[PDB]
């Protein structure tokens, strides 16, 4: 349902966010303009997602409504719960970051908010 492969079209406030969260500037620099790929496999409430940005491949999984460990941008793994807010929307919060992922047709919009910082990503189905 969320299942598919998607690639980044555009994003806002990437570096603000990534510095604030602790990403090595050596990585935030080379990452600014990468159009990353997301491969998602949803099976009921079971989700697997791989996010590929260059040589950095992060793979995660979670079951909706359960506790799950998620590997973060920095490599830090956090224990949280991901919830559905409608079949088309994934919502979680970790390290004071609120992440919203919403699929509309072939476009996935992801929003992460740390304080006043709103990091938004817009991706498009590919393969
Ligand atoms: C590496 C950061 C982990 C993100 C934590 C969000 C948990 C739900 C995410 C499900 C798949 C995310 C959608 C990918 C779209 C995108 O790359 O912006």
């Amino acid at each position: 349902s969320f299942s598919g492969k998607y690639q980044l079209q555009s994003q806002e406030n990437f570096e603000a966010f990534m510095k604030a969260i602790g990403l090595p500037e050596e990585l935030i620099q080379k990452g600014k303009d990468i159009k990353g790929v997301s491969e998602i496999v949803q099976n009921g409430k079971h989700f697997k997602f791989t996010i590929t940005a260059g040589s950095k491949v992060i793979q995660n999984e979670f079951t909706v409504g359960e506790e799950c460990e998620l590997e973060t941008m920095t490599g830090e793994k956090v224990k949280t719960v991901v919830q559905l807010e409608g079949d088309n929307k994934l919502v979680t919060t970790f390290k004071n970051i609120k992440s919203v992922t919403e699929l509309n047709g072939d476009i996935i919009t992801n929003t992460m908010t740390l304080g006043d910082i709103v990091f938004k990503r817009i991706s498009k189905r590919i393969g």
